[PDB]
């Protein structure tokens, strides 16, 4: 059960080492694991969940207007233990219900959903293959949880020659400490930490 | 950066493991991650964590060879093609050009394997997964530098590729003690097993 916390302000975000900028023709918006199951660990009516949903919703609308593909990731229910593998040792047998995307962020016509198996959105999915085929090499990452799946996805993007853009105010985590630590790690070793405000004109 | 001296934390300060895995010689591979002169040069060798780091990796390599546990070294190549190096330049500059050899204390002996390292993860653009699948080895003992960068990414890829990572807390070093401790905590909580040289000895 995640204790309530406020999404940090863009002024507290660490400074970027890299000077990348989102270009609509090169970008993909990834809404990472925004399933009811994962959001249920927080009190939905409490911070960081209302700001997280409002910021992702605004960014998603902007992506659709800019012709930026929207990709959702979702873990499947009743996973085969062989397929789930070493995750069981840390998290148990996994979700059986609430596999749907939170109603506030329900996918619209044209949006794509990929079945998620590991922390990284690139493991066992068509994401790299689709990014290569469409010449898209920039990944805008939003969702939960910053230090786990968001971090692993960004690390993979980076290693696969895809520029990761982690939206600091459109991610949530187990705590504010974990949230801040992830942004610091991204700016220092993986990619770009951006904000809804900085990102808005680049799209 | 020039890494300021720090002592490798003691096994009792290590965070508690969530998982209860144990190294089995028939299933394990020892990965000596980026123990190149170039990377060790950022520390003052004559000061901590380096003498303990080299002695502990040397002791562990010796046990592995006796246990027939394959020893795999990773090394970044010099004068890298910018296309192949890709986004790493944006963070660390162009590919290293000198001191690509493994530190003399840990020089590979006959039978050891060396893989050319391209990314933080030792699994990217290498035969590592393919060789482990083939030899039925699903446990990776990870030692070397730097804990929060290459050690961490290799461990994350291991876990995601169904390989049990065993990070030896007292056989790794980092940019600081803070980074070293944060990595071990992250491993125990989300990725795998944080072990020590003393705890691995009876398992080997």
């Amino acid at each position: 059960k995640i204790a309530s916390y406020s999404i940090p302000l863009a002024e507290t975000f660490p400074k970027n080492k890299v000077h990348w900028h989102v270009q609509a023709d090169r970008a993909v918006l990834l809404i990472h694991d925004m399933q009811k199951y994962f959001i249920n660990f927080f009190d939905h009516s409490q911070a960081p969940v209302p700001e997280l949903l409002a910021n992702i919703s605004e960014l998603k609308s902007l992506a659709r207007q800019a012709n930026i593909p929207v990709v959702y990731t979702a873990q499947p229910p009743n996973q085969d233990p062989i397929e789930r593998a070493l995750l069981t040792d840390f998290w148990g047998t996994g979700l059986t219900k609430d596999t749907e995307i939170v109603s506030e962020l329900s996918p619209e016509d044209g949006d794509i959903q990929y079945t998620k198996w590991r922390y990284s959105a690139f493991k066992k999915t068509p994401l790299l293959e689709r990014m290569k085929e469409t010449q898209r090499d920039q990944l805008i990452i939003v969702g939960v949880y910053a230090h786990i799946g968001i971090l692993s996805t960004a690390l993979d993007a980076f290693m696969l020659d895809i520029q990761p853009f982690v939206v600091g105010d459109a991610v949530a985590d187990f705590s504010l400490e974990d949230h801040h630590h992830t942004l610091k790690y991204i700016t220092e070793r993986v990619g770009c930490v951006t904000s809804l405000e900085a990102l808005k004109p680049q799209m």
